[PDB]
């Protein structure tokens, strides 16, 4: 239908990855009426081109276009998600993930999927390589449904089978998917678009779907507007122009000489546009209009942050207010730290990658104490260092797609700071959890050593005076367990101070040559072997049979029992613990 002023500016979409073949098949045209533009970091398709490439799925012409063009960003990475999520449409309105129908779902696609869901970016899936089905009769550049009706029962069955299998793969990952012309709810179901970059089959359906979804669901995003919308897509060093910035012009005009402000590493950048560059069939322009992928040459773009907004200062404008306004996003990222001061340190390459890392970590309930953009330096590493006292566990850095300075790494190694780096978030999660697992295992072993049960031992005999010590004792109170540290306690009458004598830990308990694990009170005497790595005091020289022996409990020891063994320990054992607190001078 037609509503009053229902026409919208051209939407932006990107493909992530069989990707390159697919983009190549899309760009393919016999026209040289048609017309397709190559832009900096992108490819523009005028409406006529789309009409042409969608005609076969639109025989009647009933589908109405309300956009002038489609802009497709072609980058090898996540550049279309460099800005903050709120502003995301400025870089991308909708994405496409490519999945080999022959080979099924793959890890990379799953990562992109999770990231896409996290950013709340709308997307569709191109189910590629359908010509590889056994018995596929291809019709070049035909609509999918059409070619599908022309197939034999066996190949229709093969397609249905492989489709059910891929759907099952999506399901096993927590994604609901449906063939696009069978999708009842786009909000809850991923759309599947069968494609063939080889034969061009499915592609018209796919373009028409992109445009349709953008027109019917994102019209609010795409409305003509008065203000400038320009976003830094990339930062690229170019010979003859130094460090340039690649900008996506969503809306409005840019001119040579314009005063511009943007987010920099060390703070707001104020500069002038030396040159507006487009790819050679580089050609300079006095000005550019949306929708445009444009390169910008200007002094002082070193340390420009990808994902930053581009702001042009008019004569009647406050430059400083615009600086604040453009640094505000990055600042809103910086303010995302725990007030407790306990947490890990993160570093990310762009605004959006940082926001994504922070959103993910927050969702994983992992505390962050320090955040930053760009390469890692010693200073960052020290701020992390504070963690070592504050929280030993959290003294690690999660670094996404960012270089690590030699001295930073050196200081880190010297001080026990772990710097984890990855070009994918979930791997940073992996390294972190591995680290925490190690720390816990360490803690559980230290706890095991400290799990001392209470006992009092009365010596009946001495069999080996030392190295190891072997004594026949009577368990008069509590229970003696293996690995119990044993101490004697002697009071000097003159000094009035106690002399604690540690004997080591019980490695063997035996009655009449029979092995025993424990010996409770009242049970007959036992011979116990107490050995320690350190030199062990001789019974004859510093000891007497007369001297009584107690389980060497510690305040640390007592704490461990309360924390984990409360279910296990008895009441009389607790009383004995208190008495022993008295004997070992413990508060």
């Amino acid at each position: 239908s037609h509503m009053n002023k229902d026409n919208l500016r051209s939407p932006i979409c990107c493909i992530l990855g069989g990707k390159t073949k697919l983009l190549d098949k899309i760009r393919q045209t016999n026209v040289q009426a048609g017309g397709i533009t190559q832009q900096i970091g992108a490819t523009y398709f005028p409406v006529e081109a789309i009409k042409q490439k969608t005609a076969v799925v639109n025989k009647d012409g009933k589908f109405e276009f309300k956009v002038p063009g489609l802009l497709i960003i072609d980058t090898p990475g996540h550049e279309s998600f460099s800005n903050l999520r709120s502003r995301g449409s400025s870089l991308c309105n909708i994405a496409i993930l490519v999945v080999d129908i022959m080979h099924g779902l793959e890890p990379q696609t799953i990562e992109s999927l999770r990231l896409l869901r996290e950013r709340k970016t709308p997307f569709v899936v191109a189910l590629n390589k359908i010509d590889r089905l056994y018995g596929w009769k291809k019709i070049e550049n035909n609509g999918f449904r059409e070619s599908f009706a022309l197939q034999n029962k066996a190949v229709q069955n093969e397609f249905r089978n492989r489709l059910d299998q891929v759907k099952l793969q999506f399901a096993e990952q927590g994604f609901n998917s449906e063939l696009f012309y069978e999708n009842k709810n786009f909000a809850r179901y991923v759309s599947l678009v069968p494609t063939s970059a080889h034969t061009g089959e499915g592609i018209p359906d796919m373009l028409k779907l992109i445009v349709q979804l953008c027109q019917e669901r994102m019209a609010s995003s795409l409305m003509y507007l008065s203000e400038l919308q320009a976003t830094v897509l990339e930062v690229k060093a170019i010979e003859g122009f130094g460090v340039t910035i690649d900008v996506i012009l969503s809306n409005g005009i840019l001119r040579e000489g314009d005063r511009i402000v943007l987010c920099g590493l060390e703070g707001p950048i104020k500069t002038n546009i030396r040159a507006l560059l487009t790819p050679a069939p580089y050609i300079h322009h006095k000005e550019v209009k949306a929708a445009q992928g444009v390169k910008i040459s200007a002094p002082g773009l070193e340390g420009a942050i990808a994902g930053s907004r581009l702001l042009v200062v008019g004569p009647d404008d406050d430059e400083e207010e615009l600086e604040e306004e453009v640094e505000s996003d990055l600042q809103s990222l910086f303010s995302r730290v725990e007030k407790t001061g306990k947490g890990v340190s993160v570093q990310a390459s762009t605004l959006g990658s940082l926001e994504a890392l922070l959103d993910f970590l927050k969702d994983c309930k992992i505390p962050v104490a320090n955040v930053g953009i760009g390469p890692v330096y010693k200073r960052d590493v020290m701020q992390c260092g504070i963690m070592l006292e504050k929280a030993p566990d959290y003294a690690v850095m999660l670094c996404f797609d960012v270089k690590v300075d030699k001295e930073a790494q050196q200081y880190a190694d010297e001080n026990g700071i772990k710097i984890f780096t990855a070009d994918i978030i979930y791997h940073l999660f992996d390294q972190f959890t591995k680290h925490m697992q190690e720390q816990l295992e360490k803690k559980k072993e230290e706890s095991k050593m400290l799990a001392v049960f209470p006992c009092v031992l009365n010596p009946v005999a001495v069999f080996n005076k030392t190295n190891p010590i072997v004594v026949g004792v009577d368990v008069v109170d509590g229970q003696l367990k293996l690995n119990t540290p044993i101490a004697a306690v002697k009071m000097n009458p003159t000094t009035g101070q106690k002399e604690i004598i540690s004997l080591g830990r019980v490695t063997g308990i035996e009655r009449d040559h029979k092995p025993l694990q424990v010996c409770k009170k009242g049970q007959p005497a036992v011979a116990i072997k107490i050995e320690m790595g350190g030199h062990q005091p001789a019974y004859g020289r510093h000891l007497d049979e007369k001297d009584v022996l107690y389980s060497h409990i510690s305040r640390a020891s007592i704490d461990v029992l309360k924390q984990f063994y409360r279910d296990v320990v008895t009441t009389d054992e607790w009383q004995l613990i208190i008495k022993l607190k008295s004997v070992f001078d413990v508060q």
